């Protein structure tokens, strides 16, 4: 469905994404998509936004992540949707 190559994509986060990334990882100008997915996953888990028991839904209406993605919640199974929400918060570099 999603190619493995997607995770090699180099990105420059927009300010609000960068702000979220900085609460879980070291700041730098450019990230891989692998890094962005890892750091956002860690952001979600540390802050207990993920309800794994009960439908694999992340609940983010009470959090900055909700502002980033424009949704009150989403399913962690919907990978293409997740990539699209992340993409709108960054600029791809070559
Ligand atoms: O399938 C999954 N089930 C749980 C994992 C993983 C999911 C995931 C992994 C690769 C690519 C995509 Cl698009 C993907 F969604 C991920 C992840 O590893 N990083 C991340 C980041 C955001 Cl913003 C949302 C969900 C996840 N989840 C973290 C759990 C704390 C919710």
């Amino acid at each position: 469905q999603i190619p493995a190559s997607e995770q090699e994509t180099l990105v420059r986060p927009k300010p609000l994404l960068l702000k979220l990334l900085k609460s879980v990882g070291a700041q730098k100008d450019t990230y891989t998509m692998k890094e962005v997915l890892f750091y956002l996953g860690q952001y979600i888990m540390t802050k207990r936004l993920y309800d794994e028991k009960q439908q694999h839904i992340v609940y983010c209406s009470n959090d900055l992540l909700g502002d980033l993605f424009g949704v009150p919640s989403f399913s962690v199974k919907e990978h293409r949707k997740i990539y699209t929400m992340i993409y709108r918060n960054l600029v791809v570099v070559n």
